[PDB]
């Protein structure tokens, strides 16, 4: 198969990978101007994975997607089921099932009042800005924007690491039906796992929704000064290289959590120290795949981060069912001295979350459920996991194997990740945008 990568939305094969984001929450007022509005912005505007794979100089300042709630699908009248367990009723819905405590969601989220999501990626606040405002301008009262959230990229040696410190988006899969460069230790999956209507999606799709995806968007504020009293209040007191410093262990311990140290240096390649260079390296940062590892915790925890939501060898092998592309971005302001040093969180920071995968319920909701929310997964280990310490959501939160000269002791770790709203959209291809929904 050779995937139409100009008939493809960027943001889900490729990344925008933009410093800046903007998310603008939209209902649809009019739902034939809206449909007239879209024939001649889309292809104006809406921005293909060909486009992102293309030299800078071939790039528009701003790169826009654009994805619609089951609500949003039905007020254009497009009323085909697009075979997902979970996009029809929204995740609003969805949330107890989660782990989600409701009583900290927040409007437009809490319910199906969203029809769809612009996404609008760059490098800079003015070309968000305009393009932003472009959107306004060319569907007018056809729209109504109810709610607006914007990311950043972390500033200076930070950029690319989420707030509590790390290094994110070192691991992605790779698809097959494009060329493309392949890390070591990136898996390779059919089409189908990302893409709906590709070779290794099993759903039943309307033909329309060929080379479309499910985005679980996710609003996530973080604790990020409770996150770090946490891990200075119970810092690892050694591991097998020596006896470590409390900041030493304050820092290992967060690198036990999260599985890779903040460089991106993954524990079960450097177990007891960072390696800067190691993280910074993709021809390295990836390539593990915990089988060094499967029956003990000493290289890295059994509840760790990307362990419970990319298990590799845990499954017993090569899996393609339950990958998923991550285009997540931070936001807020930067943490600062006094906030730290209190240990209380004083302004509203956290991520931007995004997953695309063909069957919601067998990417991020799987992770979510299945895996991190689930304290005897990964199956058949000597010491129960317990809960994944970043996002699961069982309580009480309790994970074991964290100091890895003391295995069977058990940290009850506060949520420092708060769910704030969220919702699962359908990103139709560039011509299905245009053919079907604007037709
Ligand atoms: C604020 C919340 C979150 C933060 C701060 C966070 C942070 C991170 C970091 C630092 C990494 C390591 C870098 C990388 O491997 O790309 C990572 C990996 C990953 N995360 Fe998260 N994450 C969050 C939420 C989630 C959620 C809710 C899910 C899914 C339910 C998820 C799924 C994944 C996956 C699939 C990987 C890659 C694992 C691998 O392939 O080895 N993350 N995340
Ligand atoms: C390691 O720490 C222990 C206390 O936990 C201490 O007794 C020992 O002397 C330390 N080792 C050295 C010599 O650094």
């Amino acid at each position: 198969t050779i995937l139409p990568l100009n008939n493809i939305q960027g943001d889900i094969l490729v990344g925008m990978k933009k410093q800046k984001e903007r998310f603008v929450f939209f209902q649809v007022n009019d739902a034939t101007s809206f449909k007239t509005a879209l024939k001649t912005y889309v292809p104006e505007r809406i921005t293909s994975a060909a486009i992102l794979i293309s030299d800078p100089s071939q790039q528009p300042l701003a790169f826009v997607n654009l994805g619609f709630s089951n609500t949003g699908l039905q007020a254009l009248g497009i009323t085909d089921d697009l075979g997902d367990a979970q996009f029809p009723d929204g995740q609003f819905a969805d949330a107890a099932n989660l782990g989600d405590d409701l009583s900290q969601w927040v409007a437009p989220f809490t319910g199906t009042t969203i029809h769809g999501v612009f996404l609008i990626g760059s490098d800079q606040d003015d070309f968000l800005d305009q393009f932003t405002d472009d959107i306004s301008s060319t569907f007018g009262s056809s729209i109504t924007q109810v709610q607006a959230l914007s990311g950043s990229a972390r500033p200076g040696d930070q950029a690319g690491h989420e707030h509590f410190g790390f290094l994110n988006g070192i691991s992605q899969p790779s698809v097959t039906g494009w060329e493309t460069t392949v890390f070591p230790g990136q898996a390779v999956v059919p089409p189908g796992i990302i893409l709906t209507g590709r070779d290794g999606d099993t759903g039943t799709r309307p033909s329309w929704a060929l080379d479309g995806s499910f985005m679980a968007f996710r609003h996530f504020q973080q604790k990020v000064p409770e996150f770090n009293a946490y891990t200075l209040a119970n810092a690892i007191p050694a591991n097998s290289a020596g006896n470590l410093t409390q900041q030493e262990g304050a820092e290992f311990l967060g690198a036990r959590m999260f599985g890779r140290w903040k460089s991106g240096a993954p524990i079960d390649l450097a177990p007891t120290a960072d390696d800067p260079a190691l993280g910074a390296d993709p021809q390295r940062n990836n390539n593990f795949d915990y089988s060094d590892t499967l029956t003990d915790e000493t290289r890295c925890p059994f509840g760790a981060h990307v362990r419970k939501t990319n298990p590799r060898q845990d499954l017993g092998g090569p899996v393609d069912t339950f990958h998923a592309m991550r285009s997540s971005i931070p936001y807020g302001p930067e943490t600062s001295d006094a906030e730290l040093a209190s240990g209380v969180t004083a302004q509203d920071r956290g991520l931007l979350f995004v997953e695309y995968q063909s069957i919601i319920g067998n990417g991020f909701r799987f992770q979510q459920i299945n895996w991190a929310n689930n304290a005897n997964f990964p199956f058949s280990k000597p010491i129960t996991p317990g809960i994944e310490p970043i996002i699961g959501q069982t309580t009480p939160r309790t994970v074991g194997g964290l100091d890895p000269l003391n295995q069977n002791e058990t940290f009850t770790v506060p949520l420092f990740v708060i769910p704030k709203g969220g919702e699962y959209f359908f990103l139709p291809s560039i011509s299905a945008l245009t053919a079907t929904i604007a037709a």
